[PDB]
């Protein structure tokens, strides 16, 4: 059912979420790391913090594009699911209009009766 995948795409985005915020904090420690090295210390210290940072952002880049196609999905079917009611009512708003093309002209027992009543003398 739609409602139960529109549930479990936002439960799923919500742990990606959940995800984004840790991996970008440890994208600030390492940065971090990074600048006292530098001071109380050596370079290739801080290089290295540098690089570990670039790789925890390319991870949070796929985090990231998951996330993105997740929500494109949700749009896809909450759009789809709009069309749907779109349809259904104007489905609907057919059959109602259909009763009454009916009305009363269709309701006319004499010209009916006598359409039938030829076709019998007739025979």
């Amino acid at each position: 059912s739609p409602t139960k995948a529109i549930v479990r795409l936002r439960e799923h985005i919500n742990l990606l979420s959940k995800k984004q915020s840790h991996l970008r904090t440890q994208i600030t420690n390492q940065e971090n790391e990074a600048r006292i090295f530098l001071t109380k210390g050596n370079k290739v210290m801080a290089k290295n913090a540098l690089k570990k940072k670039k790789t925890i952002e390319q991870l949070l880049s796929k985090v990231e594009g998951t996330m993105e196609s997740m929500e494109q999905q949700l749009f896809s079917i909450e759009s789809a699911n709009l069309n749907l009611e779109t349809m259904r009512a104007m489905q609907e708003g057919a059959k109602a209009m259909k009763t009454i093309h009916s009305g009363l002209d269709i309701d006319k027992v004499d010209e009916t009766m006598d359409e039938i009543r030829e076709q019998v003398e007739l025979g």
